[PDB]
């Protein structure tokens, strides 16, 4: 690959590789942006292909970040490590150990958490040699109540009350955060229709909240009022968005457009899409409250917020006439900008999360 | 593939850091911190292609792990490569930027000049961090120390060799009079001995032939001079199939780096009964110097470090008689066995723990 020209594009900060041979760490720490403070993002860990598709996945993931804990309002950049293993097979005390002194080797300019892979036993063990860490100590049902509230506000531009009463909500995937979604969904008396690879998990949802159950391949055409991702990204192709009854999507899926021009199109069909990386934020808005020092009832007022987030997102798509997930890229890109201007005064008594 | 190559050598990190402001583009690699913080200096070239821009970083830090070991410093071996045209792409921010990025790792690397980096580059990387060495405002020279480096390993390799460490009546082929050489020269010349020197440049010939009374070759010809030894203090790689077979020298001791164009030439050197001084050895003066500077710079201590040069070169010699190998070979095992013994006799717990950061 060619790194540096990569790097230069979207002005990413470092790319950090980490190996310990005892243990056989092989990890890529990247960086994207340090501007609002510490780059918070999880440990991944994967078999890759091959290692331009580990560093690559690295930087894409990293960048993502970024924009997800600007729009989230957090006081944190962008970053994400990716370890090259197998999680079944390839974990030690060792390689967490190693990780861990490496990431203070970088001394509050990387902050850690679990992802893909990577349990909490993992962060106790990563917490042995640093504090620029999260997710130990009192994820998913708190990102699920992220999109129960981000749902709302996408329901009140397309139907024009917040109210979820006789809405029809078409929940793909009954998934750890999905689950958690239904229970919160229906007791509002909305319609509840849901599909899973798993059919006994689809049964508990079906039995629980009296939902009607179909095929995996059928979600995207059934009569529903709003789509909920909770199990796959790329589900908004060429193929589901003209077999979609919804007027609103709304999920906890990453990546649920699959390129920038499907966002582009169901703007113009009156679709009102709460973009991916605002809603699933919860699960992150709750690791980064951990640090300043956790508070269950502020920890969950900045999880609701997201309502405003996505409101506020849905206000620029008109104001400025553009598909939803390009306001949230400039909402970001916004702040991101208008603080580093306003904090440019000197102070030699400076305050950022890691002062808790 | 890089993280085979770093599996393979036990290498720790190498560090991406890019600023698109300044435009910097720099790869600190760090192959070992055992014995403390990684010392390497920023190098700043021009390359073909960013595979070697990193190959070139990964190689140099591997190198000074090994420097540093057998110099017997608390260190380290890392080095950073910038990737641009020192005549052209500097800037205040390109050195600010980097500070920054090492003082975001936090004593694991410190840096200094190397090729194509000023100490006013130095001196703007010292405002951000004092990770950092060789800053001449506050104080190293830093090349006749490096020589003084020279004129020690030289010596013990002499006493192998020709019989006495006296140099007095003893011929010298001196390849480059550059600000090593020169000072190599002011020292052998006032023990009594005998120059034959060469340069690119004739007038820096002409100073020493003035100064020392010394004859001069073409560049062409230094090798098959008759001496009795070859002192390269200009190129590398000036150890070849080609110079191998004109050499007249029973002993090779001089400033440059890679004197041996490859592993095998020190293997066949070895049983031609040659005694080469191993580069890394010789002319870790100068780093043995900057090194001192961390400490705190104290002029008599910092020589005494440098004067040890002989009995490191001694002991090299030695080993490559009691195991019969290469000297170069023996410099490595005589570093790894340095790393290796203090792993374990420093690996006792305390909670007040010293090193050169705690200075
Ligand atoms: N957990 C969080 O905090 C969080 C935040 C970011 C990412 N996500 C996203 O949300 C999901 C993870 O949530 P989770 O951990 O609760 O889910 P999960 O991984 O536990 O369950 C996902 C479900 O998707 C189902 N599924 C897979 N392929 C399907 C298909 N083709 N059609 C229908 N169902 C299918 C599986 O049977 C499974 O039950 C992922 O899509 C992930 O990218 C969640
Ligand atoms: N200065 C130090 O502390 C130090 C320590 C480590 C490295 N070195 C080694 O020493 C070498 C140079 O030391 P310096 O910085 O004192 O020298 P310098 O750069 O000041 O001078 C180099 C000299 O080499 C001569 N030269 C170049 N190519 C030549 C050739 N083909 N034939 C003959 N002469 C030639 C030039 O005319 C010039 O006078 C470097 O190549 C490096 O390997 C020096």
């Amino acid at each position: 690959l060619e790194i540096f020209e990569y790097l230069e594009k979207y002005d990413y900060e470092q790319v950090v590789f980490c190996q310990d041979k005892e243990s056989g760490l092989k990890a890529i720490i990247a960086i994207h942006d340090t501007t609002l403070g510490p780059a918070l993002g999880g440990t991944r860990m994967w078999t890759y292909d091959s290692e331009e598709a580990a560093i690559e996945d690295a930087l894409r993931l990293a960048k993502g970040m970024t924009y997800k804990n600007a729009a989230a309002g957090l006081n944190l950049g962008g970053a994400k490590t990716v370890i090259i293993g197998d999680p079944r097979k390839d974990k030690s005390e060792a390689m967490f150990r190693a990780l861990g002194r490496y990431i203070q080797g970088l001394n509050g300019r990387y902050i850690t958490a679990e992802d893909v892979g990577t349990t909490v036993d993992d962060m106790d063990i990563i917490h042995e040699e640093t504090d620029f860490v999260t997710g130990i100590s009192p994820p998913s049902p708190v990102t699920a109540y992220g999109v129960y509230r981000g749902m709302k506000a996408a329901a009140k531009e397309a139907v024009g009350t917040d109210n979820l009463e006789g809405k029809v909500i078409a929940v793909q995937g009954v998934g750890n955060v999905a689950y958690h979604l239904c229970k919160h969904l229906h007791a509002e008396g909305a319609k509840l229709i849901v599909t899973d690879i798993n059919k006994e998990a689809v049964q508990r949802a079906v039995e629980e909240f009296g939902a009607s159950a179909v095929e995996p391949n059928e979600i995207y055409g059934v009569e529903c009022d709003i789509y909920a991702p909770c199990a796959l990204g790329a589900t908004v192709n060429d193929e589901t968005i003209p077999q979609l009854k919804a007027k609103v999507i709304a999920g906890s899926a990453n990546n649920q457009l699959k390129e920038n021009r499907h966002g582009d199109i169901i703007h113009e069909m009156g679709i009102v899409y709460a973009p991916d990386y605002v809603i699933n934020a919860g699960g992150v808005i709750n690791v980064a409250d951990e640090l300043y020092g956790y508070n269950r009832e502020r920890a969950l007022k900045r999880v609701e917020s997201i309502y405003d987030t996505i409101a506020k997102v849905i206000e620029i798509s008109k104001r400025d006439g553009i598909a939803t997930y390009v306001a949230a890229d400039r909402l970001a890109e916004e702040r991101i900008a208008s603080l580093k201007n306003s904090r440019s005064t000197y102070l030699r008594n400076g305050h950022d999360i890691i002062s808790r």
